């Protein structure tokens, strides 16, 4: 299945948006993770929350300003505290005319801008919050609660990270980007966006990750021995294409759902304003990438959690060899 590993998209119907579990699993018999990352698109009806009112006076206690160098397609990215907001404040300082999304005749005109001007302007990003938009009447797809094996993390430990057993809130405004990644312990994520302006993906199919691992080697000598789990690194399309690795590129619009796969190595950034919500899960699919992911050994990124309850519950076959593979 999927043999070009391209970029699938679905229209789930109503009853088939009810077991979520059953639909990843669906997704993957016709090999949407071959490509790394789907999009689906809710039916008709559904809806995340009635409306978006008071949203307004929220607030983003901490954001962050991204601050690039580098050029000619190639940037390490870092963050820098600034000061606290409502999302009020964020809408119109996003919309002003030093963050404002410059005119533009198409795609590939707001591309070659982003990647060309990334060091100037730096933009605040309103990431990481702790919360979520959606209605706890919202039974399907809803992020706070896809009842999925990851939380078999919260029940068997009382383990408890944010952002990815828990969701995050992302308030975007023009270049606010994220760096090449997969994501923690090479978990699934799925991202709704909310509201506003689009989203861009670029995403590498998982049977090439090493062929990206290889080049932000070259791309940024002297680097643990797993540097993208810093997600520092920025890179563009034009020098993915120099270097031959497979990409492909989506655009994510208000209303719809993305989900990158185990070890689906993926950047991005914002076209302007937005809201998006996002949180890891996992399959049994997962587990197997999850032992095998590989750790930070610097320090400066996290081991994120032990694969320990995940076999010993759900792999119980194979788990005395897994326990002689440590210590
Ligand atoms: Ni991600
Ligand atoms: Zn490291």
């Amino acid at each position: 299945q999927n043999p070009n590993c391209n970029i699938m998209i679905f229209h789930p119907t109503k009853e088939e948006f009810n077991d979520f579990d059953k639909y990843i699993a669906y997704m993957e018999s016709q090999g949407a993770h071959r490509a790394g990352l789907a999009k689906i698109i809710p039916p008709k009806e559904w809806k995340a929350r009635e409306t978006y009112d008071n949203i307004s006076e929220i607030l983003i206690a901490t954001p962050l300003q991204q601050v690039a160098s580098g050029r000619a397609g190639v940037f390490t990215q870092y963050h820098k505290k600034a000061a606290a907001m409502t999302v009020g404040e964020y809408r119109h300082l996003a919309n002003s005319k030093k963050y404002q999304t410059p005119p533009h005749q198409n795609f590939e005109d707001l591309e070659r801008k982003y990647w060309k001007n990334r060091i100037y302007n730096s933009p605040i990003y309103g990431a990481d919050i702790s919360g979520s938009l959606f209605d706890e009447n919202t039974k399907q797809w809803n992020l706070g609660h896809l009842g999925t094996i990851q939380d078999l993390l919260e029940k068997e430990c009382g383990v408890v990270i944010e952002g990815v057993n828990t969701p995050y809130l992302y308030f975007g405004m023009w270049k606010t980007t994220f760096a090449w990644h997969t994501e923690d312990m090479d978990l699934y994520s799925i991202n709704y966006l909310h509201l506003g302006e689009p989203k861009t993906w670029y995403v590498v199919p998982p049977e090439h990750g090493q062929r990206l691992e290889r080049l932000a080697r070259e791309l940024f000598p002297g680097s643990c021995g797993a540097f993208l789990r810093h997600k520092v690194a920025l890179i563009s399309p034009t020098v993915l294409k120099e270097n031959g690795i497979p990409f492909n590129r989506i655009t994510q619009e208000a209303g719809e759902f993305m989900v990158t796969f185990p070890y689906g190595y993926h950047a991005g950034f914002n076209h302007g304003f937005n809201c998006a919500e996002a949180i890891n899960f996992a399959t049994p699919r997962w587990i197997d990438y999850g032992k095998m992911a590989s750790q930070c050994s610097c320090g400066e990124a996290r081991v994120t959690f032990s694969m320990d309850a995940f076999v010993r519950i759900l792999q119980p076959e194979r788990y005395d060899l897994w326990k002689r593979g440590q210590d």
